[PDB]
């Protein structure tokens, strides 16, 4: 069973490119971490800086995540982003997703020793 930081990771990082390079990087990234194979995950994040950045903000600003748990911390900078989400010709098989780009704040629950991010809350 993966972990949950290592689902984090293949799920949410994005580190090899600075910013969505073109409209079909959600269709071509959603498949490629595997969120395709038997649904089409609805909505999905992935965050373009390094991945100690992005843990780094397990120890920035406790704010309350969306279902009410205290574990979670917003980024003090912004980040890019890239949001993925399914478009109306969306069918699975053949997933179709809209791309969009962003400099964002993001919002991580983080657990564990090392404290480190397991789910992606929000960005804002
Ligand atoms: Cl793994
Ligand atoms: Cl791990
Ligand atoms: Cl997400
Ligand atoms: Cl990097």
């Amino acid at each position: 069973k993966e972990t949950a930081a290592a689902k984090f990771e293949r799920q949410h990082m994005d580190s090899s490119t600075s910013a969505a390079s073109s409209s079909n990087y959600c269709n071509q990234m959603m498949k490629s971490r595997n969120l395709t194979k038997d649904r089409c995950k609805p909505v999905n994040t992935f965050v373009h800086e390094s991945l100690a950045d992005v843990q780094a903000v397990c120890s920035q600003k406790n704010v309350a995540c969306k279902n009410g748990q205290t574990n979670c911390y917003q980024s003090y900078s912004t980040m890019s982003i890239t949001d993925c989400r399914e478009t109306g010709s969306s069918k699975y098989p053949n997933c179709a997703y809209k791309t969009t780009q962003a400099n964002k704040h993001i919002i991580v629950a983080c657990e564990g020793n090392p404290y480190v991010p397991v789910h992606f809350d929000a960005s804002v």
